[PDB]
C-alpha cells in the first residue's frame, strides 16, 4: 500500500489502453519517420493540451530529456559557472535542493507566503543569480498566479536574475494552464522552464523532461544537454503525443475528476480525527499534505510502516528548516482508489 | 542517408519484430510485477549474454540509469568529491571527457598504445585518483585484453586508484566477452563499470545505462544516483531482457555477421580509392573510421552533406588534441545495407 511516490500507479483508461495496444504501430512510425517530426508533434500536443500555446516551436528550443531530474541536473550545472546563490521556494521537492547544492549552488529559501503574496525584496533579487519556483508546487499544490509570474519575471529581468520554473505538476491544475510562455516572453527576463510528462499518466516511467529556455538565457544548457544526450526515444515521444491527444479528447477532464475523487476519499476518511487538518485546501495536485498536532510526521510514518503503509514525512520538503515539516505527512493520490482508501483507513486507526 | 550516429537503425530481425509485437503484453507484465524482479531478470540476461557472469547480482549493486551518459554524469560528479585528476583513454567518445571536465576533473590523456602496451607509470599513478578506459573503444574498436585489464586493476589497487570502465560496445566484439568482474574482484581495486544496452539493437533509444561498482568504491555514487532518478521504466528493462534472450538465441551471432557484412561493404567500396586507408583493421565495432590523405575530415563531411549524406568528422574524439583526427571520418555500420551502400558510393566519388 504505497502512498509515497508521486508517480501514477492507477490503471490505464480505455483510451490509454488502446494506445498501449497499438505500441507496435507507434514503433513502426518511429522507425519510419524523422524523430524531429514526431518530437514536434509530441511537443505541440503536450504544450497545446495544457494551454502553453506560445511555447517556442522552432526545433531545438525545446530539449527533450529522459526526465525532469535530468533536465534539472543540466540546469544546475549550467548555473554553477556564473551563479553562487539560488533563491529556491521552500518547501519544495527536496531533490531540487540536492541537485542545486550538489552542483555547488548555495540556496536561499523563499517561503510561499512571501513568494505569492508580495514582490520579492530587491535585496534578495540582487543577492541571487537565479530564482527557482515549482508551480504547481510539490508538496503544497500552490500555483503561481499569472500576475505574480509576470511581476516575478519582470523583477528578475530588472535584476539580471534568471527565472527558472519547474512545471511538472502543470497538467493537474487548470489554474496553471494560462500561457506561461506568453508571460515570460513578454517580461523578457532570462528564463528556463522544465516541463515534465512523467507525473500525469501511468506510463511506467516512460516520460520526458522538457527543458525550455529563452533565446538569451546566457547559460550553457544546450551544450551540457548535448553532453548528456542526443534526444529521447521517438517511441516515448509518440507515446506522449498519443496520451496528450487522448487527454485533449476528454482524458484530461477525466483525470481531474479522478484526482478530485481520490483527494475527497482522503479528506473524508480523516476529517473527524484529532487534531488533523489539511494545510492546502485548494490544491488540485496528485499529492496531498496532512497535518496533525501532538505527534510528529516521522512518528506517524514509522507507525504506518509497521502496518505496511508507506507515506512520506514532510521534513524532507522543508529543505532549509526540516523541523518546519515535523507535523505533516504527504500522501500520493495517483493511485487506484481501492488501494488508496485502504491506506488512509490504516492511517485513521493509527491516529 | 545518415551514417553518423552510432545507434542502430537497421531493420528488426524476425525475432525482434516478434518482441515488438508483444509490447502490450510486456506492458501488462510491467504493471503487475515488482520492478526489482524485472530489473534483476534484465540484468541477468544482459550480463550473462555477454559473459559477465561474476557481475554482483545483489540488488542495488547495479544501478539502472536512463543511459550510459547519465551513468557517466553520476560517476563524474561522484569522482569530483574526492578526485582531482583522471587519466582517460585518448581518443574516446568526447562526452566522457566533456562530462568529467564539466564536473571539475582534470584529464590526463593516455594514448591507446600506452594504455594497452605498457604498465601505467608510477609518475602517472601518483598524480591521478582514477583511470578511465572505454573498451571496446569508440571510435577505434580497440579491446582492452584480459591480461592488461588485470595488470591495470593490480596497479590501481596498489595505488588506491579507482579503475573505471565504459563497456557500451561490449556486445559487438567477442574479445570483450571474458568476465571483467572476476578480474576486477580478483585484483581488489576500487572499480566502476558502465555497461550500456543502447548501441547493440535497433530499439529506438529504449535502453539503460548500468552503473556497477565495488563495495569499497568510496565514492558517493549511490547518493548522487538517488538524487537524479529512482530507476528506469520496467517496460524498458523487460525489453532489454527479451532482446538479450533473443540475442542469446542466435541474434548476437547474426548481428556480428551483419556488422561484418556492412564493414566489408564499406571497405569494398573504398580501399582502392586514393589515398584511403582504414585505421582499425581489426575492429569489430558498429562504427568504422576511414582515413584519407590530402583533405580534411571536416571537408569530406561538407561535400557529403551536399549529396545529403551525413557522416562524422573524427576531430571530436581526440579530446586532448583534435588535430590528431583531422584526416578521418567515422561511418555508422548499424544501418540497412542498401542506404549504407548508397552512402559509401557517394563518399567514393567524392574522394
Ligand atoms: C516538482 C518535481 N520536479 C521534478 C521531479 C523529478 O521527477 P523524475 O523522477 O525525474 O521523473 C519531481 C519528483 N517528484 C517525486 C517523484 C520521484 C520520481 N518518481 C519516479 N518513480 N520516477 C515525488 O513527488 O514523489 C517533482 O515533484
Ligand atoms: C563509449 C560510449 N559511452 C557512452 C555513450 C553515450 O551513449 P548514450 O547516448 O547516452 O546512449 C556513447 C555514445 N556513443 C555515441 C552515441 C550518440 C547518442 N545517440 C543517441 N541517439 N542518443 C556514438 O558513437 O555515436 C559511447 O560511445
Amino acid at each position: 500500500l504505497n502512498i509515497a511516490d508521486g508517480h501514477a500507479r492507477q490503471a490505464l483508461s480505455p483510451g490509454q489502453q488502446k494506445i498501449v495496444n497499438e505500441l507496435p504501430v507507434l514503433w513502426a512510425e518511429s522507425e519510419q519517420r524523422p524523430v524531429q517530426q514526431i518530437e514536434s508533434e509530441a511537443h505541440q500536443a503536450y504544450f497545446t493540451l495544457l494551454g502553453q500555446h506560445g511555447y517556442p516551436a522552432e526545433p531545438g528550443r525545446v530539449l527533450s530529456c529522459y526526465s525532469s531530474s535530468v533536465s534539472m541536473e543540466i540546469l544546475a550545472r549550467s548555473l554553477s559557472a556564473s551563479v553562487d546563490r539560488v533563491a529556491l521556494v521552500h518547501p519544495t521537492f527536496d531533490n531540487i535542493a540536492d541537485l542545486l547544492r550538489g552542483n555547488g549552488l548555495d540556496l536561499v529559501p523563499v517561503e510561499e507566503d512571501a513568494l505569492h503574496g508580495a514582490d520579492l525584496s530587491a535585496e534578495l533579487l540582487s543577492s541571487v543569480g537565479c530564482v527557482f519556483v515549482t508551480t504547481p508546487n510539490n508538496p503544497t499544490g500552490r500555483v503561481l498566479a499569472e500576475e505574480r509570474l509576470r511581476r516575478l519575471a519582470e523583477q528578475c529581468a530588472e535584476h539580471g536574475t534568471v527565472l527558472a520554473l519547474d512545471t511538472s505538476f502543470r497538467g493537474f491544475d487548470a489554474a496553471a494552464h494560462y500561457d506561461h510562455y506568453a508571460v515570460l516572453q513578454e517580461a523578457g527576463c532570462r528564463w528556463v522552464v522544465i516541463e515534465d510528462t512523467g507525473k500525469l499518466w501511468p506510463t511506467l516511467d516512460l516520460k520526458a523532461g522538457l527543458l525550455v529556455f529563452s533565446e538569451d538565457i546566457g547559460l550553457p544548457v544546450e551544450k551540457i544537454y548535448s553532453d548528456i544526450l542526443l534526444g529521447v526515444s521517438p517511441l516515448i515521444l509518440a507515446l506522449i503525443r498519443e496520451f496528450s491527444r487522448d487527454a485533449a479528447d476528454g482524458g484530461l477532464a477525466d483525470l481531474h475528476a479522478f484526482i478530485l475523487h481520490n483527494r475527497s476519499v482522503v479528506r473524508r476518511a480523516l476529517a473527524g480525527v484529532e487534531g488533523v487538518s489539511f494545510p492546502d485546501p485548494e490544491s488540485r495536485s496528485s499529492v496531498e499534505r496532512v497535518a496533525f498536532a501532538g505527534r510528529t510526521g516521522t512518528e506517524v510514518w514509522e507507525e504506518l510502516q509497521r502496518h505496511h503503509v508507506f507515506a512520506l514525512p514532510c521534513r524532507q520538503f522543508h529543505w532549509a528548516e526540516p523541523s518546519d515539516g515535523d507535523h505533516m505527512v504527504r500522501i500520493a493520490l495517483s493511485r487506484s482508489t481501492e488501494p488508496l482508501e485502504k491506506s488512509v483507513q490504516v492511517l485513521r486507526t493509527v491516529l
